[PDB]
């Protein structure tokens, strides 16, 4: 038996790869990930980067990678043994290096991403070149704080909220998912994450990924109390999305629901044969599209719980000057 091994750097256990290099799927395979893991650590550290002064299919060409890799590493900690300051250990991975920790944590996880149902409007053969960068987007737009939970409804195997709770502040995330296969993927994908995180020395939010039914009682009071809601709700049927608005307008103030298709319409309206839409107790507003993303860009919407829309209409009412004006349609 044969092995490559990249040491952490900040000490956990060195990754272990077998000779010959595993694939993992059509664009994904071990060589890579190494490589990528080598480039994403010298981006960490400074130093590792200047010191790193190639045949993947070679054991002798990728061992000699490996081993210069290691011997960077076993420096470096020497360096900071002595009067150089160590590197914080206390942080979030940056953008580009947390899409590299998941795809990581999905090519050890997923163990045949076939039996995963493609989530339109994505790209099947992709995974998230677009949807991670939206999620992205969204990241830097939504303030998210520590008085905040986070809902993605309908979880898959978890990537969306691994990505939200490496990123952001929220008290606690929650992924749930309804079937069987990728609950399974999830509870690896969990495992793998925290073990991944740890061997590049960053942190995460609290999070879990659960299993079960966003439509069910119990999730009922839980919408109700969630600040955050991600949904990607595209290829969902009318039915389905009419049962959401029914837990959507249970949120308290302020709460904000990020779609790929809205809940209401944009230029809502509000009259007597309107009333108990949920357009009378939320602002939606399309947010700004990614340059560089096919599905015409991928467009994606915001709302938010204000019930002063509807307070200002029954005021209205309640003038006799307004309600004559609204008696013209
Ligand atoms: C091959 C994998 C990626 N699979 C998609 C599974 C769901 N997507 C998913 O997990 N995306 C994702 C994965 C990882 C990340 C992170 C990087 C971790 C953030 C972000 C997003 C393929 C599914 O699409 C189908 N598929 C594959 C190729 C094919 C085709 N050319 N045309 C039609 N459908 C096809 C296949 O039947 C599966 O249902
Ligand atoms: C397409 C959606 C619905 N979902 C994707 C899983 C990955 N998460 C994801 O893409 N999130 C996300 C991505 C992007 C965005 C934005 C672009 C920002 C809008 C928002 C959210 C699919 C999973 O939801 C599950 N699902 C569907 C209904 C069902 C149910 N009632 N309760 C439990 N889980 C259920 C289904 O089994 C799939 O595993």
């Amino acid at each position: 038996k044969l092995e490559l091994r990249l040491k952490s750097p900040v000490g956990a256990e060195p990754a272990v790869y077998p000779w010959p290099l595993p694939v993992y799927d059509k664009h994904h395979d071990a060589a890579h990930e190494i490589i990528e893991t080598i480039r994403w650590v010298c981006e960490e550290i400074p130093d590792l980067k200047l010191a790193m002064e190639y045949d993947t299919k070679s054991f002798e060409s990728m061992q000699r990678l490996c081993d210069k890799y290691n011997r960077a590493i076993d420096s470096i900690h020497q360096l900071w043994k002595g009067t150089t300051q160590p590197m914080k250990l206390n942080t979030r991975p940056s953008t580009g290096l947390l899409r590299h920790i998941l795809q990581q944590v999905y090519n050890h996880s997923v163990t045949d991403p076939e039996k995963l149902n493609n989530y339109e409007p994505f790209s099947p053969e992709v995974y998230g070149e677009t949807s991670f960068d939206l999620v992205a987007q969204m990241i830097d737009e939504i303030k998210m704080t520590d008085d905040d939970l986070f809902v993605d409804l309908g979880s898959g195997v978890g990537q969306v909220v691994l990505q939200v709770a490496a990123a952001t502040n929220c008290k606690h995330h929650y992924g749930v998912e309804k079937a069987d296969i990728p609950a399974k993927y999830a509870e690896t994908m969990d495992r793998e994450f925290r073990k991944w995180m740890k061997w590049y020395g960053k942190k995460h939010a609290e999070y879990t990924l659960e299993r079960g039914d966003f439509l069910s009682e119990e999730w009922r009071e839980r919408i109700a109390n969630t600040s955050v809601i991600f949904v990607n709700n595209f290829a969902f049927g009318p039915e389905v999305d009419h049962q959401l608005k029914e837990r959507f307008a249970n949120m308290k103030e302020g709460g904000r629901i990020v779609s790929s298709k809205p809940f209401a319409p944009l230029n809502f309206r509000i009259n007597s044969r309107n009333l108990s839409d949920i357009g009378t107790i939320m602002r939606v507003v399309e947010l700004s599209p990614l340059k560089g993303s096919v599905s015409k860009p991928v467009s994606y919407y915001l709302h938010t719980i204000d019930r002063t829309i509807l307070e200002n209409y029954f005021s209205s009412l309640k003038n006799p000057k307004l309600r004559e004006e609204q008696e013209a349609a």
